[PDB]
């Protein structure tokens, strides 16, 4: 299993990544989407996680493509509106930011897809 | 679909209740998780919720059997411990109490199960 995080800041990006590290997965560090998204046309991930307001249409328009993989989508203001709407686009799960924990992060992804990759 | 929400309260089972009814789902408000255990033994539900300290070991127990129903285990502090523990005993998402939004609660809710079809 191959996770994707995508978060302009070094810090979150860095600790969820070497948070998903500890059960064995593989955690790759970037900044916008659009890098996750050409990426993942020459590779083949199965967790995309992403903490932009652009991951509305960036989720929207992968479930077209990529149906099976799992869209999360962080914001830095947790609200409803961002929650329902992200849904409706595409968004299988909402993050808030900072988010719980890195655990928490984590095991929500596992459990999420609990499809692939485990330890 | 039929969606089980188990609360002592009473704002909160109205609120959701009526918040699920908004889209076209069985929404019913018990107490204990007792009751909607026992009811779901005579009845067929597709969404499960409960708000208790004691849905860790319920929905640990239902995912052995309706492995297809969605437990949703809802707390009032929502903890990375809590949300860790809820995932790895068998809760297959974590709630906050109170939660971001009605609208949230039945957004997510539909979207978990999405794949009920039956329009």
């Amino acid at each position: 299993m191959r996770v994707l995080l995508i978060e302009k800041n070094s810090v979150l990006g860095g600790e969820i990544e070497k948070g998903l590290n500890v059960k064995g997965f593989m955690a790759d560090v970037t900044e916008s989407l659009e890098d996750g998204e050409y990426l993942m046309d020459i590779r083949n991930y199965d967790l995309v996680m992403v903490s932009d307001k652009n991951a509305l249409s960036f989720v929207s328009r992968i479930k077209e493509k990529h149906s099976s993989i799992v869209v999360l989508v962080s914001s830095d203001n947790p609200t409803s509106e961002e929650e329902v709407h992200a849904f409706e686009q595409g968004a299988d799960d909402y993050i808030a930011k900072p988010y719980r924990s890195i655990k928490a992060l984590v095991a929500r992804i596992e459990a999420r897809l609990r499809f692939w990759g485990s330890n």
